[PDB]
């Protein structure tokens, strides 16, 4: 039950992929500021449909080579380009709670950072796949999108009648 990338190669443990989506009308995944946020801290979805967006580095804490499904997961983004006030801040994704949008995936450093780990599950192109978390150090939610005010961002949130399907593109 290996995940594939959409050349039908499974991921490397520890590799970089963009996190296509199958909606057509939309790109990859990226972060941007929102709300009162200055630094880009929140994991969105691309509108513009020819956006590959950031290259996502996915590992599991296990020796495992190649990512199987069900496996924990820790997703942090490749290096990106931020204001000179941002450089430094942490990539690795975070589902953060207490939140209006309900339990948001961020990065930087967020202090109700849910404990937990992100699963990856198949769904039928048809390389597809939804990402899930599941708390607390088998009941994971699924990482939906939620859409903003001004904005009309896209953001990832864990959304129980989510899902987000995505495929996964290797880096080159």
């Amino acid at each position: 039950d290996f995940v594939l990338d959409n050349e039908g190669n499974p991921l490397e443990n520890g590799g970089t992929y963009y996190i296509l989506s199958d909606i057509t009308a939309f790109g990859g995944i990226r972060a941007a500021p929102t709300g009162n946020e200055r630094c880009p801290l929140t994991v969105v979805q691309s509108r513009n449909e020819l956006d590959k967006g950031i290259g996502t580095i996915i590992s599991s804490p296990y020796r495992i080579r190649f990512i199987a499904e069900g496996h924990p997961l820790s997703l942090k983004f490749d290096s990106f380009a931020v204001i000179m006030l941002c450089v430094g801040i942490p990539t690795e994704w975070s589902v953060v709670e207490d939140l209006p949008e309900g339990p948001a995936v961020k990065i930087g450093e967020n202090k109700d950072a849910m404990d937990g780990w992100f699963r990856l599950e198949r769904v039928s192109e048809f390389n597809n796949y939804k990402l899930v978390f599941c708390p607390q150090q088998d009941k994971c939610g699924d990482i939906g999108i939620s859409i903003d005010h001004d904005d009309g961002t896209r953001r990832l949130v864990v959304s129980k009648n989510k899902p987000l399907v995505v495929q996964f593109q290797k880096l080159d």
